[PDB]
């Protein structure tokens, strides 16, 4: 009957209460600036579970779930087995202006995880199952005219989250291994079709690569540089790009891949950026002496020197080409020899 909202425009509720009369709300799973994700009980379909994406009661944020459930509607008839990793719409309402989307109730996102285990990184094995997965995923997307746009490891999901804890002899530390690496891509309230508006500032400041940065136009070729910068984030821990400004991400840009080339200075109209071909930028700044003592060459990252890391290494690497004509495709992905240890399970994804 009656509903709160408050000041910032997200629906006030706590456990117990209900939605429609079918979603009973029984747990919190998260919150962004989107609105929030709650774990409900669904009464309408066996008393199962459903996490709900509850929307903020604002025109920005409605318009942006509208799209996302046009995307997800699309997605499932494009994809009726569910092959393609993408998460499950199974409803979507509108309650007093929060659009509401129920989706398949998954464990924590990469993120959460990483956190929970004090952002020590996920093993080698696991990176790499992770990694065949979303290039998996997206490569189909991609394949349909869409780019995803908002790749990070907050919006990747394993399907279970359950962990063993084992104590690493090395580190003096505990340390926490996902039993099932299976994961699902979400959120697809910023995903556009070739044909839509492309909006010139697009990603997550950390995942935004340089084309969007230099507004050189964008495709899907900006969702491998945010795969191989959350692959990147999945063998060390932490965040390859921890930027907040434009002009001190391309310094880390260059400094962990090397100069952008030429032609891209040329074909840029932020100049305001360069000066006879060089990035222009104030070292004594506290931008410029945080980059200097903390963004070292690509390389430089490896923990181990086995053929599998340097794989890991030649593929990333790929994916953070300048050139998004150069960069990598996911198609051509799927076949670098890095994931020739993939076992058969995962191969075929029955994980
Ligand atoms: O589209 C999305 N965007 C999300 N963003 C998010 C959700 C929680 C914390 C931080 C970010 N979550 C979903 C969907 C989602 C779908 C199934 C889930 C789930 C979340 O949590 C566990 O089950």
């Amino acid at each position: 009957r009656s509903v709160e909202d408050d000041k910032e425009g997200h629906l006030v509720c706590r456990i117990g209460d209900w939605l429609q009369e079918r979603y009973e709300i029984v747990g919190n799973l998260g919150e962004g600036t989107f609105g929030k994700v709650v774990e409900c009980l669904d009464h309408a379909r066996g008393k199962s579970q459903v996490a709900l994406k509850i929307i903020r009661n604002v025109g920005k944020y409605r318009e942006a779930a509208r799209l996302e459930i046009n995307v997800l509607k699309k997605i499932k008839e494009k994809d009726k087995e569910n092959k393609f990793l993408c998460v499950l719409m199974s409803d979507w309402f509108n309650f007093h202006g929060h659009m509401c989307i129920a989706f398949e109730l998954l464990g924590k996102n990469t993120f959460e995880f990483l956190k929970e285990n004090n952002f020590q990184p996920y093993p080698l094995p696991h990176v790499r199952h992770m990694a065949y997965q979303l290039c998996h995923a997206l490569r189909f997307l991609h394949e349909n005219q869409l780019t995803h746009t908002d790749l990070k490891p907050e919006n990747i999901l394993f399907v279970n989250s359950e962990f063993e804890t084992l104590y690493n002899e090395h580190k003096s530390c505990e340390e926490k291994s996902v039993k099932n690496t299976s994961i699902r891509v979400a959120d697809f309230g910023s995903a556009t079709f070739d044909h839509e508006h492309h909006t010139t500032i697009v990603a997550t400041r950390h995942y935004r690569p340089p084309e969007v940065i230099l507004e050189l136009g964008w495709a899907q070729p900006c969702d491998v540089w945010s795969i191989g910068c959350i692959l990147f984030e999945y063998y060390r821990g932490f965040t390859l790009f921890q930027t907040h400004e434009n002009r001190e991400h391309l310094v880390m840009m260059e400094k962990i891949l090397g100069p952008i080339p030429s032609h891209m200075i040329h074909r840029t109209r932020k100049q305001k950026y360069f000066y006879k071909g060089g990035l222009v930028w104030d070292e004594n700044s506290s931008d410029g002496r945080y980059v200097k003592e903390n963004c070292k060459p690509l390389k430089s990252y490896m923990l181990q020197d086995s053929l599998e890391h340097v794989q890991l290494f030649d593929l990333m690497r790929r994916m953070l080409e300048f050139d998004p004509a150069q960069r990598i495709t996911l198609a051509e992905a799927l076949l670098h020899p890095f994931f020739a240890g993939l076992t058969p399970e995962e191969r075929s994804f029955h994980t």
